[PDB]
């Protein structure tokens, strides 16, 4: 990788995430989202390390923070759509050709840290907030699938969360230093979700009643020993990572157990492996995999950026110097871009 552009938001505010859009065919425009400040931005990668300013979405409350976004596309039309959350606690579908709002959800009692995406069905939403619940919400029928939490739920404020290969599980995280699984395949689940989609408010004036699920289907604080604050499934492994300088690689149970074989009383976990790095014992800072899972990539609190081939390299620049808080790659792994605590852009060709 070389460094082959690099721009700056006028805001000055921290870049807290960025995600290409994977959903785009061969040929068509490489994009990829920004959210800082109360700011969602969209921008071109093209030829030459040309960066192009496309449109910029802008809150109504100048004291919104956003922390997280996603992308999606409509499952009649193919065309993409966006999704943003932060402080306020509010989830918005953002129309990328107009960067207009569509349609907003409320719920959550504080913030959201991470929304995700299933990766079959692109109407269910994940969403993991500081008031120590994760949602599940369809946004074809603007209907609150299920509520996961409780009394055996996550204890302190939720900070990240990944879906399986197939959607079939989530893996969360957080303050309280736990990693809890659930399973959304289970006969209740895929019951809730397909009652979700008969409904409509129009033609009964009864509410939607979500699931309050109360426990998760595994749960340890055996990996690390402070915040848990990124989350990812690597095949039916887990990669999750503290502030403690090492992302760590391990399975529930013990070493020749299958995963969907693991009960909910589970005491054992199984460490596999660890990438060990520096000056990255701050909280809040994600790492990435691209589209196929061959590269790993994180960035550090002086603006250093380490790539790892999962089947070390450490890029840096003399201008670049501040806390990298998430990284992208492009779907074909050829474009890796980095945002930084002083609103500040970086890309990288290889
Ligand atoms: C410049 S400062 O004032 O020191 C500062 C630093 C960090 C944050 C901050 C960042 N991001 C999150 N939330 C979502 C997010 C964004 C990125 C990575 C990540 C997560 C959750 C796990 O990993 N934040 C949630 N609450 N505060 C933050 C706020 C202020």
């Amino acid at each position: 990788f070389k460094c082959v552009n690099s721009l700056k938001e006028d805001h000055n505010q921290p870049l807290f995430g960025v995600q290409f859009n994977w959903h785009s065919k061969e040929g068509d425009p490489l994009v990829f989202a920004t959210v800082g400040s109360n700011r969602v931005t969209l921008y071109e990668c093209h030829s030459q390390g040309e960066i192009r300013l496309l449109q910029s979405y802008v809150d109504a409350d100048a004291d919104e923070n956003f922390y997280t976004c996603a992308w999606t596309y409509d499952s009649n039309t193919s065309h993409p759509l966006l999704a943003v959350a932060g402080s306020r606690g509010i989830i918005r579908i953002i129309n990328p050709i107009t960067m207009q709002c569509i349609k907003h959800y409320v719920g959550h009692g504080n913030a959201i840290n991470e929304l995700k995406f299933h990766p079959r069905d692109p109407n269910l939403l994940l969403s993991v907030s500081k008031d120590h619940a994760l949602r599940l919400w369809n946004i074809q029928t603007d209907t609150l699938v299920a509520i996961f939490g409780g009394v055996e739920g996550h204890r302190d404020e939720v900070l990240s969360a990944d879906y399986d290969l197939l959607g079939e599980k989530i893996m969360s995280c957080g303050m309280d230093h736990s990693l809890k699984l659930w399973r959304i395949n289970s006969k209740r689940m895929m019951n809730a979700i397909k009652e979700s989609y008969d409904y409509n408010p129009n033609k009964t004036n009864r509410p939607f009643i979500s699931q309050k699920i109360h426990f998760p289907d595994f749960s340890t604080r055996d990996i690390h020993r402070n915040y848990v604050d990124c989350v990812r499934w690597l095949g039916d492994l887990i990669l999750s990572k503290s502030c403690e300088n090492a992302i760590v690689c391990w399975k529930p149970g013990k070493m020749e157990d299958d995963i969907d074989k693991i009960k909910p009383s589970e005491s054992n976990v199984t460490i596999l492996g660890r990438f060990d790095y520096s000056q990255c014992d701050i909280w809040y800072m994600r790492f990435s995999m691209d589209f196929w899972q061959k590269m790993l990539a994180l960035g550090n609190q002086v603006g250093k950026l380490y790539v790892w081939d999962l089947e070390c390299t450490t890029l840096t620049h003399h201008k670049c110097g501040a806390a990298i808080r998430q990284t992208s790659f492009s779907r074909d792994s050829s474009i890796l871009i980095a945002v930084c605590d002083d609103a500040s852009i970086w890309r990288w060709d290889r």
